[PDB]
């Protein structure tokens, strides 16, 4: 029993964190094989800025050992620093780009040293509601599938509302952001509907049934209601993805939707679900199945 | 900016997780140097869970009855001893991944990270607090026994909790790494119930200071309170009494934000009376009590 916001064990990623210094700027890098990946803002015409740099301008520190940079190249908004030493702690990994609503663990780092791990979701507006201070740039987001680390996020900046913006490991930003000092704002955010439904199934699995009702709804009627409350549309793919949870609890997805509709129009009425007075949207259907079944890494 | 429930990076603990099997029971062990620590109930046959005589059960065991697996390698048990509710299995190999560590016993209200494990394999990491009723509101399934709670301030891992059991209300009970249970709990299947839980007042105040540091001030008011008047009101909402120690501990946050502790205590009293009125504080519609004053300073300042 219990339902917590749970991150993946961070060990395989901790062994990859390094400190990258260029001039007065110090941030984090991800050392995989003989390449250190970091935000290109560590060095704006980034082709012009980068051409003026030599390998010895980049100081890379892995623990108390200084790595020697033997090459450098830029791929979108990420700088790739070729080093002479392959990271002996390089796990089996992939670079994956995630979609809004997908969750991942963030290993927040400062000066190449991991300080914390937390679980978050890529918001529909492409920001993340993270917890980052100055020096956190280069901290990474990841998932673990069996023994493989899928790197999906690298932190680049904080927007004026306190939310965070970054890229996949190929340097493509999530969202309409740029790594430049200019006026940028997070768009109007929406609730990840499929995740709220998954979290309601987690509540049912944990014995919290008060919100259940005898009613069902059509997908179209649910989406008409969901659009009114700034919830993301629920697709047939989402309904299919929720199938296993629907079979385990005996509550059809559209039956759980009628519960969600009633919660949106009437509120919680002083009650809580899994210790929360708000509908939680940062657990995917896969996260719910993984936590309510105990998959290990 | 931002405020998240943040766990310590679990790497230093993951390299210590092993699987311990005795008869039909399999659970997790913590392998530090040449000793594997695990719940002593691993020697129990479930039929002896109501009134187990652990000394009697352990005397009948030999080293080769304990199967310890570290990854795909079987460790050889060369000795065993019991210390309170923890079994210590001496092994013939020191864990090369043993971090710098300490065993610390925590007090109610203290927070720690949990590395939930099954079959000696880490599955997830989450943050939690030792409730005032000495239980933890964890996320654990069968086979999670032996999973540990820890803090990693600096490069040293302070082990503070080892999971032993789930109570009928879904909450969890366990011991420190010396085998002493937190609370009045026993590793017996006798009827046991968690006492009425209360809100960790000092942690709620720390979290309100975190909200102020992050730019949120809507809940502040022009009032102050005496500590006694605050406690009289606090007790009525099932909040833990706030002591002078708690007020002292909140001093640094009070100095940073410019809001005296008793002034913040008056915002809390008003929040308890009015609720949030559709508003949130740090993205929460409930008052959060699983962040200590130390966690707030660490996350908001460094
Ligand atoms: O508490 C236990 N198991 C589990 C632990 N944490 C979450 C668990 C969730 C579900 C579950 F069925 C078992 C879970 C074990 C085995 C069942 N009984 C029992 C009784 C006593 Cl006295 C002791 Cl010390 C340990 C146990
Ligand atoms: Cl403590």
């Amino acid at each position: 029993s219990g339902f917590r916001k749970m991150a993946f064990p961070s060990g395989k990623v901790e062994g990859c964190m390094v400190q990258v210094t260029c001039g007065t700027t110090t941030l984090n890098g991800l050392w995989l094989d003989d390449v250190v990946y970091c935000p290109r803002h560590v060095i704006p015409n980034y082709e012009d800025l980068l051409i003026r740099k030599s390998n010895h301008n980049f100081l890379v520190q892995a623990g108390n050992v200084q790595l020697r940079v033997i090459g450098h190249s830029m791929q979108n908004c990420v700088l790739k620093l070729k080093v002479d030493t392959a990271n002996p702690k390089t796990p089996k990994y992939k670079f994956v780009r995630i979609q809004p609503g997908q969750t991942f663990s963030v290993l927040a780092c400062y000066n190449g040293s991991p300080s914390g791990v937390y679980q978050c979701a890529m918001r529909p507006n492409f920001t993340i509601k993270g917890s980052f201070l100055n020096g956190s740039c280069g901290s990474v987001g990841f998932n673990i599938d069996y023994d493989c680390v899928s790197f999906c996020y690298m932190h680049h900046m904080e927007l004026p509302t306190g939310v965070h913006a970054g890229t996949d490991l190929e340097g493509n930003f999530y969202g309409p952001f740029v790594d430049r000092q200019t006026a940028q704002a997070a768009g109007t955010d929406t609730t990840i509907t499929v995740n709220v439904l998954a979290w309601l199934y987690a509540a049912v699995i944990n014995g919290d049934r008060w919100f259940l009702n005898r009613f069902t709804t059509t997908l179209n009627d649910f989406n008409l209601v969901a659009m009114k409350y700034n919830y993301e549309p629920l697709t047939q793919d989402h309904v299919d993805i929720l199938g296993p949870l629907s079979a385990q609890t005996g509550i059809a997805v559209l039956d759980m939707c009628a519960s969600l509709k009633e919660l949106l129009q009437n509120g919680m009425n002083g009650r809580t679900i899994l210790g929360s007075a708000l509908l939680e949207d940062e657990f995917t259907p896969f996260d719910v199945v993984r936590q309510c079944s105990g998959v290990t890494f």
